[PDB]
């Protein structure tokens, strides 16, 4: 690793998910291909996730792709700004097309037709929905693996309820399992709560997220959303239901409507690497332990080339009992010393390192990636103390990333203060009106002094203080409704 | 089921996989919605089948989807006879683009300059790589929910060897895999062979195959594929590597590329079919055993009614636990007896109806969905009885399209022979010489008398009947190279 993260971070991100075997550039820019260093990682979420909407009662389902014209352009989904972003298809080879077909950037204009069908009976309720798909949206902005690309992939749940305590129940259950992706997966703190009005997703009541800080940049990221959609779609559609014992009337469903993408990856990477590499939480990495033979020379006896090989096995086999995940390393052409790095690269938590000296002394020696420790094991010992090493790391990336962000995340309560701590590279609660105004003002003061200025990220279901009495916005002119986080963003 | 499967086919097959909620139809046709009842059935194809690629040291990925002109143009993967089918992004919003670009139709042409780059050293060999993705090909022809599909869910297995020996093993290794999800989990024999000469795909030395016959029909229908492409695709991409003891020397590798469709889950349907709707064999179904209570008056006792609802929560419960995939129907406005037939349309293998009557003497009934048989089961038995229900179920239909396949697959000696037993609607080993001619010509020959002719299917690796010393073509010019599996197709 050549660059460093403190000092050319753009270049660092581009170098660690390369040599990490990650990503690689395609012929088209915006585009790039998941190696399977990095699918295994969005595999892992997606196991997780899978399992948890799963005992919510939601079932999984595959939407066509292709959205014709007249039916974005049929309704009004959008919310009409990002439909520059859309592409199109014209042709069948270079037979013309009757009329063009739009790639999904999103699905509510598939999906939603066909939910207003299947709602029939009020019995036909609720429909709960989810796709693992990609999707695909334009932008000339220079691009970026994980954060900026033009197709990615994601899940995007829809749900449709009959009443409203239902689908605001789902809104809250959904945003917690993508807390628990960020938290409990890839040991990423993230703050909980509200879009502002600003902010929200348009066509919708209301809109939780999910925030998560990048100290490296001083910019926080979107991790996921989900959104409470109420009666917007279903008047759009007519997904609609007679009463219950409301005889002879009109219900309009109320809805729902939650996403997760491959961002993730790029979040993960950009808050635990190091200048050493790309750092896995030992909960979605490929590999969780490697076994490196070390200690080998030229004149090493042939049979105890075979001892060492084989007394290998025998931690890949024990390990593999436990659900370890674990690759043993032998091959015979590169050195140990180069597999170390590559493994570092790669960001395998564990190096499990075999000598014959450790062997005649029937034990073995653990390095941590993390930290760069080395521990010092009993061959009888492997499992127990291993799992332990393994949990151990899981917390500690969590717990330095958490303390990263409480340094970085604070109040203020003029605008003087928060110009200064918004510079100081960090992000912001501060009392705040609600009113677009003074939001769509904060950015361009905040913009003249600092390349662009800062924006709404969320509005904390639990913030840092409590608000006092008589307490206004940081314009000074209308009182603080809630106290709010505001910062430069992705 | 208005329709019969003896009578309107056409119309049977589109209304058994609307009934049972398998597919929705969208707003542009050739694309399907998969609704969860189908989905969940490629979802348990997707288990097993990356379960066993793993096994054999493949790892997943994901390449884009977007392919640019410079690419499929810039070399001859194709084979450009299919290029009229593939479609292309033109505009991004109004904005037109620079050149435009292709929605995959396969991935040869955006995994393979990539391989190029990743196989420097003979060290960074074999590469196995395998997408769970989307494929979009064009077609006018009259379109078929899982058969005849613009947009289709599939897998494509990507390796690249060193040696040929390794390519060679592989491609078997993996068709065998393709027949095991047709043979054990859909319960449908297939025919294992080699394709001829004139349907091999091209650019690739050859293409072992697995066709399944849906006798329904008379025609036969191609399972899966999986195709050695020796050195073609390597010599094209140059994917190349500095040899092993033959030193200065240039080396091409040996590749293999394999795929299986969502076609699977309609031949799954046309086999196993009623008029009395979809059947579904144990190894695939969302739901293994529905549990309905019957037997339900209007004035039941009120502590009754909660004593039923509750015993099936304990076969429920019961079941859940030795991994028997079931759900209890509880729902309070449709009748009993509409639910019989609801989960007879969806095909659920086993009704486990629980009444009163039956709950009075301890014990319960179970349905069959196959072949109609209710049977009386001891409380303390379910668990038992029912699993082997399900075996049992999974076998029938195996034994059943099996024998069905053994009627409907013979030899012919003759070309009158294979005339006759052709349009008796069936498919044929005849002694083939190879040539394309015989082949070429016998397509015409059959067309003139049946509304189109026979097409070579597979080579068998097996076939019914030896060859005798001398022995000729059909056409009666050549002598017999092999039997050869001939028919009507789709
Ligand atoms: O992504 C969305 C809408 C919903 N999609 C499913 C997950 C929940 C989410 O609120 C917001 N969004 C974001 N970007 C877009 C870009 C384009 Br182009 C279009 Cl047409 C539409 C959109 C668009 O609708
Ligand atoms: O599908 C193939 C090529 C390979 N794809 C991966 C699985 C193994 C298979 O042999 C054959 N095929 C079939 N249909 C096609 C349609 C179009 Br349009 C194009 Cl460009 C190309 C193709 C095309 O290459
Ligand atoms: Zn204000
Ligand atoms: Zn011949």
């Amino acid at each position: 690793l050549e660059a460093k993260k403190e000092e050319n971070l753009a270049d660092w991100y581009s170098q660690v998910i390369t040599k990490s075997e990650m990503i690689e550039y395609h012929d088209i820019s915006g585009c790039y291909i998941l190696r399977p260093w990095a699918y295994a990682i969005w595999e892992a979420i997606k196991d997780f996730f899978d399992a948890e909407i799963k005992k919510l009662g939601v079932e999984n389902c595959y939407f066509p792709m292709f959205v014709s014209q007249s039916a974005l352009e049929k309704e009004k989904t959008h919310v009409a700004d990002f439909a520059p972003e859309v592409a199109w298809v014209t042709r069948s080879g270079k037979t013309e097309l009757a009329e063009p077909i739009a790639i999904r950037p999103t699905s509510e204009t598939v999906m939603y037709p066909a939910y207003a069908k299947w709602v029939q009976s009020h019995r036909d309720l609720p429909i709960k929905l989810n796709q693992w798909c990609n999707v695909v949206r334009w932008e000339f902005k220079h691009p970026q693996p994980f954060l900026r690309t033009r197709e990615f992939l994601w899940q995007e749940g829809h749900s449709a309820f009959a009443t409203m305590e239902e689908a605001a129940e789902e809104v809250l259950q959904i945003l917690d399992l993508y807390a628990q992706v960020y938290e409990e997966l890839l040991a990423i703190p993230v703050v909980k709560g509200r879009k502002t009005e600003k902010e929200k997703f348009a066509g919708g009541d209301y809109t939780t997220t999910i925030e998560a800080f990048i100290s490296a940049s001083g910019r926080a990221i979107q991790g996921g959303t989900s959104h409470h959609l109420g009666q917007n779609f279903s008047k759009m559609f007519e997904i609609v239901f007679e009463d219950p014992k409301i005889p002879g009337e009109k219900q309009f469903a109320y809805q729902n409507s939650w996403g997760l993408t491959t961002r993730t990856i790029g979040v993960m990477t950009m808050v635990h690497g190091d200048n050493m590499g790309l750092v896995l939480p030992p909960r979605v990495a490929c590999v969780q332990v490697v076994i490196i033979p070390c200690g080998i020379t030229n004149a090493l006896s042939e049979e105890d080339k075979e001892a060492l090989i084989a007394k290998c096995n025998d931690y890949r086999r024990r390990l593999l009992s436990v659900n370890i995940r674990v690759r043993a390393d032998l091959r015979d052409n590169y050195s140990p010393g180069w597999k170390f790095n590559h493994w570092e690269l790669k960001g395998v938590p564990i190096r499990l390192e075999v000598g014959p000296r450790d062997m005649k002394s029937c034990q073995f020696v653990a390095v941590r990636r993390d930290t760069g420790e080395k521990l010092t094991v009993a061959e009888n010992e492997a499992e127990t103390k291993l799992q332990a090493i393994l949990e151990d790391i899981q917390v500690t990336l969590f717990t330095r990333a958490s303390e990263d962000l409480k340094t970085h995340m604070v109040v203020a309560n003029t605008m003087e203060d928060f110009q200064k701590i918004l510079d100081s590279g960090k992000i912001v609660q501060i009392p705040f009106c609600g009113e677009i105004d003074c939001e769509d003002w904060i950015k361009k003061t905040t913009a003249r002094d600092q390349s662009m200025g800062a924006k709404s990220l969320c509005i904390p279901f639990k913030p840092l203080c409590e608000l006092q009495p008589g307490a206004k916005c940081v314009c000074g002119k209308n009182p603080a409704k809630y106290y709010t986080l505001f910062g430069r963003s992705y």
